[PDB]
């Protein structure tokens, strides 16, 4: 019995110990597996974002929200992600996946249901900080209602959004003088709100901000408005380094109070009709002018929801996205 | 005591079990860290290949270097820096001479500021793409100090294979091996020269084994790099072996064992033989015919006789597709030398005139 033991306890304390060294050896590739694919990660984006910049066109992201659990039943229509950057949606139907049938769009980048709202802003940073150094940031979401402009935009309290990640980053990226100009209006019928049309307040303290910017998402079918946000940036260190963090919201152009089609006439005016652009016909298009055109990085979201019963919707979404994507921005 | 022994063994076979759970766990944990890696360096790589695609697959720089301190008081011509794009000359003793290429460098640019054109392609090599660095220019104009420049200054080479080293080193972290495939050669009178070796013998210019589109040379020395002290070792060996042009390539073989994945690219440094216009007591053709291969790329042709000189032939795998090149066109900023500056620099109108 001793020997048959002893035999046991040699054994098992060789494998233990083997065992042991082995995932020490695993944790140690682990912990460098990361670091490495946190490296490839960090390589992605800046080469992404080069990409980008040199091409010129308005740079124009897709993202697909998830259902909320209420609608835990609402049917959802098929799903392909080819890529990074590649989506095609597919109706539940197949009489009408044969006639004309190929729904598949190519954008700068296209988010998963599961992305979060931080792998949004990484993406829309580079530009927010593009603002400090002198350059005219503007930034939409386009989309039927519900499928999350609002919450790609501004975002939950729970979670957080890009307009209010953007103020952290805006200060941070200041840790030179830099003045800033915060202002907020809203367009139901065609005409300005808020503070403006006239003007608005400086910001003083990040709380300031965080605290203006609610201030005016209080008085608010129901929305139809175009939501922007200017925010002038200042640089003096002591010419004077000028950049604009425009932030619009639009309404929606589901199926039907239609400005968003005077938007598309111009996007198809930013390739040809090069000879009088229709900019001056719609209050949104105007202020957004500086952008559409003029030496300004223009970041569009494409809101999509994955529902069925959206499918159309989606598509003419989706197909409106394509144009925008094909604008090369002056710049 | 056979309790103390019984009781240690069940304790080991706790032990035992929950750390097997803990490595499998782990090993679950890094497939999937491993398996996005290798996606995530795909797209990477596809990223970054655009990115060249979008600064050009073909570039020509121009670079004049400072004059020598050997002479205070020959003659410069007029030189005039337009834009870093543009750049014009103009002589004193007997149109314009403008000349716009994608970066130009003057006497003051550093070998640094050379490399930072190469350097993003050493990641393309490999990331399995063939690179073609040219420097071309009349004898004198700075050919040798760009490509192998000096101890004091390393040029191209130099540069490019500290580069390599260290980023091999860091792909040992994702999985990836490589291996450096080094030959030296020397085209003279298109004929071949083996620069590693002092026995006098023929190499000719065969298709691959692989590919009938690849090349293969033919007793030539390849070696395998062991290490950087075994390449310095070799890189001296060569140059210590005018109107010729010189070749060292690179062959980046990078193997991944786990994926299975192979990523062959390869860098082509060339040293190629002054342009100027020879007298009395020929290469200009295999020179000719070199930035004729190089037009014949650029708009884009079909039939492409790249066997017709002995450089274009052997280079002919890193001359197009998805291949890169950089020209580095050298020029002597002396007043004696301006009909062969602007000779050098013509090239430069030719390159872009491709609509
Ligand atoms: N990406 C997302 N992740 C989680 N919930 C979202 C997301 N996008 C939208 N939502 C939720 O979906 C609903 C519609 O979003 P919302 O921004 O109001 O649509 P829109 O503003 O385009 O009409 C809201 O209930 C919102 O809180
Ligand atoms: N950028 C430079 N900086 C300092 N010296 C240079 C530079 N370019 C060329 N030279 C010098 O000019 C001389 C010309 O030789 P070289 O560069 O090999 O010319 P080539 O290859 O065109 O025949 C060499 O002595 C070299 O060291
Ligand atoms: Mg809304
Ligand atoms: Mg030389």
């Amino acid at each position: 019995m001793h020997a048959a033991l002893s035999t046991e306890v040699v054994h098992l304390r060789q494998r233990t110990e083997e065992l042991l060294r082995c995932n020490e050896q695993q944790a140690a590739e682990l912990e460098t597996c990361k670091e490495q694919l946190f490296q490839s990660n960090m390589e992605r984006k800046e080469l992404h974002n080069t990409v980008m910049d040199l091409r010129g066109n308005i740079r124009v992201f897709c993202r697909i929200r998830p259902p909320l659990e209420s609608e835990e039943n609402r049917m959802c229509c098929t799903w392909t992600y080819h890529d990074e950057s590649t989506v095609e949606l597919q109706s539940i139907d197949a009489q009408a996946k044969s006639k004309m049938g190929q729904q598949i769009f190519s954008f700068d980048q296209v988010f998963h249901p599961l992305s979060s709202q931080s792998d949004i802003f990484e993406m829309v940073s580079p530009l927010i900080q593009s603002a400090l150094d002198g350059y005219n940031i503007c930034i939409f979401a386009y989309g039927q209602s519900g499928s999350g402009k609002t919450y790609t935009m501004d975002g939950v309290p729970e979670s957080v959004g890009v307009i209010p990640r953007t103020v952290d980053l805006l200060f941070d990226s200041i840790r030179w003088e830099y003045e800033i100009k915060a202002t907020f209006l809203e367009i139901y019928n065609e005409v300005l709100y808020d503070l403006l049309s006239i003007t608005e307040e400086t910001v003083l303290d990040p709380n300031h901000l965080r605290h203006l910017m609610h201030t005016a998402k209080m008085n608010r079918r129901s929305s139809r408005s175009h939501a922007v946000t200017k925010l002038e940036l200042i640089g003096r260190h002591a010419e004077i380094s000028v950049g604009s963090i425009n932030l619009v919201d639009l309404a929606g152009s589901e199926s039907p109070n239609r400005s968003l089609s005077e938007l598309t006439n111009v996007i198809l005016a930013l390739l040809q009709k090069q000879d009088h652009i229709p900019y001056r016909n719609s209050k949104l298009t105007h202020l957004l002018m500086p952008s559409l055109g003029g030496n300004s990085k223009t970041l569009m979201f494409i809101n999509v929801s994955p529902f069925q019963d959206c499918f159309q919707e989606s598509v003419k979404s989706l197909r409106f996205a394509a144009s925008v994507n094909s604008c090369k921005m002056t710049k």
